[PDB]
């Protein structure tokens, strides 16, 4: 079976970097086509109660700031097995258990630049998608409690350039209208800035959906990282979102911020990031949505990594504002 | 819906460059797989009168002179809307309105090296299908008249490397068997040769299809460009094609030519290009065609760009001939 | 038509190279997703007795040691015709007639590092999958005898950088439970190491499958190579595999070896490669298998090419073992 996600977002961006040549480059209007075609299926093996499942999901066809074309298997592409009793284990390229919650709901109205990859910490906080991964998903115990857990190979280790590895776990309990989320992910042997890093990261979160139309999510992310030369670094962040949903409309407010980074006890001045964003959404069909959105990004003023050389952060390109309309269709 | 165009052309090329190694390198027999798979569909959003449309079309899987594999969304990939009333707007990656007339009536059979990208002029004449584009296509007004119009971001601006942009318009009037086609396209902020260019291009053409089987097309293309240091360049070109169709056959003769280029009024000697080409075609099935064709390309002798360094044109590889057979199947 | 081949292998590799960082990078566990999706079809042209056939096959979605994503048309992508009379001609990118016998049955389980792309011979022993190729596949005459024959442009010539080319032929006669296999493939205008080479390669082999559950294959590969400065090189190799089948199980044991390389009559010390492997395979569904395997590679100790600079072989990364389970599913 084929399954598309059609996704077009028209987005004009107003950059303020302090260089007007750079400002005109990064700023201006673009089309962020995140449409993707994928294939997936199951087959009942004649000699195996676990149901064989597989999926190949292609990439974004024409993202903004990027070229055209995407191969197959750039997004969640995997084989795995599933039994009703013990859930489903997948091998391949998946989302780590912590990353799922940083994406949804914690990056929801365009906050990702800050809560997703917007970091000041060294090493490697957590992982987007890693293509050398085993991941077990628990069933819904009592249809209320669920465990997600995974281990995998690192970014460099998946190309025979290193021995990066990582593991992570998260759990979700659905208390009536509530849902509580916690998550951990640790990376080892992260080669960066001329040192080898170990990153430990923990996430706490909550979610509610109430008949009056209010929905919300709030999350605390605690990011520690220890370098092999004995340096310590610590940063933490939050993301929350308030939304009212009436009829075929949803109004949404999101705020995310990393706070100042502490290195070796000493705090680094003005290294925090903050994003505010607002979003209207129309439920134009059971299968698709139209939406408008605007956001405000204030980024850090810089950070040197443990190699006398500057470290890259989501803010290394400068502050910017952004207004956008988009459509997204599911089939 | 899945929709292929299966397309193979076996094409031997006899190059005359003035270096027999390059002639042996560039020449010889090759296989030009231009097949492509795409996915496309429409959807009537339950809460919206315009019908939603989308398409993701992959690239040439193994072109000649190139490697294998092409992602999805390398060709016409877009989302958009249509109502009978006001026509059809699509956003994403499309063909500019002038390029449609450069490609369809005017670049086949093999005239492309000359009429398509083969210009000798500086700056950036027009666009061969650019992403970051919105394009509105009108209805057939009075069942005689149709207008195509679109604007979009430049090549560099689509990666945050500049601020080039462009707009273009074309119209089509149908007098009996004839059709008159006119089109304009202008590009701005084109960063090239160390200067910034503004290129305006104007196209007039006609096409006819007659009950006796005689058909033809003829087109005049006018190309302007203004560099930021005050330099001006002007070059013009033509492409015409004649075809007789009897039974299951179409015979075709094609001629296209870029003419001599003027810089600051002074014309630069030997910068013209012209191609001659013949093509026999058999309609092996309603869904496919077989064709044999031979063409002969004579190219320009060189010109420096406005940075003392030679500029690249379709003739920078030297003159060449080419004989070819091919198949084309549509599903 | 769409057709998957879903294929995942979890494979731990233990390298011994003589530098333990290289051992740590290259070694370790990885996920080798060799899943691939393709499209193929046939069409009876209304004015043409040969049946039109076509296929577009994507690449490996996430191989081990490599990144994600593969375009469409990285594997067998072709157009062609088939008649009951004369068999089947295909144009495009296919497997050469010799490489088919080097892959099946002679390279699995895990013998490819030595028998497939493994080698010490200069120039280019053979071609594995080649674009710009026409290949005629004969029928099974008398339901026992068939010819495979193909010629095409070289690797470098398909990008307009040279004129290397090649042809090849193989035959298979089926004497009862055995099948006798012979094959040749010759390459010309192969530029390497500052010389131009002509590569000749010959393969003879046998295959048997018995109701007793015993099945086997053995193959001898003869590779000669002659350089433009008058050097001669010769290397030869062998691969065999013995397997027993009980119920839904297949036991398999494999061995392959390239022998020491001869250059200009004088043999070059410690240039042989040998790999041995054992594998259990379960037939979990008519269309799928589970399998475990372990293998041992001892590779050569180095060889300077005809330019005083080392030549690359499958052993330029060092000896290693590998233990792995995997899955394999069809369409
Ligand atoms: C000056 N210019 C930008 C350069 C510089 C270096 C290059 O190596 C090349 C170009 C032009 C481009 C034009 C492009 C064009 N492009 C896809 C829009 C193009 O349409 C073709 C084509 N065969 O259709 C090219 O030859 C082309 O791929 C090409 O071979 C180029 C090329 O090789
Ligand atoms: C439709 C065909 O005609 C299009 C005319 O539009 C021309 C655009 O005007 C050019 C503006 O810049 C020209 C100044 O040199
Ligand atoms: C109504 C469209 C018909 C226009 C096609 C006529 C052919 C135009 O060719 C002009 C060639 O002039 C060469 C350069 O001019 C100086
Ligand atoms: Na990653
Ligand atoms: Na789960
Ligand atoms: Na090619
Ligand atoms: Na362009
Ligand atoms: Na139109
Ligand atoms: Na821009
Ligand atoms: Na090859
Ligand atoms: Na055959």
């Amino acid at each position: 079976e084929v399954y598309g996600i059609i996704a077009m977002q028209a987005a004009y961006r107003d950059y303020d970097s302090g260089d007007a040549k750079q400002d005109d480059n990064l700023g201006g209007m673009q089309l962020n086509n995140e449409s993707r075609i994928g294939f997936r299926g199951k087959k009942q093996f004649a000699n195996f109660e676990p149901t064989f499942i597989w999926q190949i999901e292609g990439g974004y066809v024409d993202p903004s700031f990027g070229g055209e074309g995407a191969g197959l298997g750039e997004r969640d592409t995997f084989v795995g097995f599933e039994s009703a009793s013990w859930g489903q284990v997948r091998l391949g390229r998946v989302l780590t258990p912590m990353y799922e919650l940083v994406d949804w709901p914690a990056s929801n109205p365009g906050l990702g630049d800050v809560y997703d990859w917007g970091g000041a910490i060294g090493g490697a906080k957590y992982q987007d998608r890693q293509s050398n991964t085993i991941r077990w998903d628990s069933p819904m115990y009592a249809d209320k409690f669920s465990i997600d857990a995974a281990v995998g190979a690192g970014d460099k280790a998946g190309l025979g350039a290193g021995d990066d590895y990582w593991g992570g776990i998260a759990a979700h309990y659905k208390l009536g209208p509530l849902q509580l989320d916690a998550a951990y992910e640790g990376n080892r042997n992260i080669e960066a800035e001329g040192q080898t890093w170990e990153n430990n990261t923990y996430l706490v979160g909550v979610q509610g959906w109430f008949e009056n139309g209010i929905s919300f999510f709030a999350q605390y992310k605690y990011m520690e990282a220890d370098a092999s030369n004995g340096v310590n670094e610590k940063q933490d962040a939050m993301s929350a979102g308030l939304m009212y949903t009436t009829g075929d409309w949803q109004y949404k407010l999101g705020y995310a911020a990393n706070f100042d980074l502490e290195r070796d006890g000493k705090t680094l001045s003005n290294t925090s990031d903050d994003v505010v964003s607002a979003q209207i959404m129309y439920f134009v069909d059971p299968s698709a949505v139209l939406y408008a959105r605007a956001r405000m990004n204030d980024f850090n003023e810089g950070l040197d990594g443990l190699d006398d050389a500057a470290r890259w952060t989501s803010g290394t390109n400068g502050d910017y504002n952004e207004y956008s309309v988009g459509v997204e269709y599911y089939f």
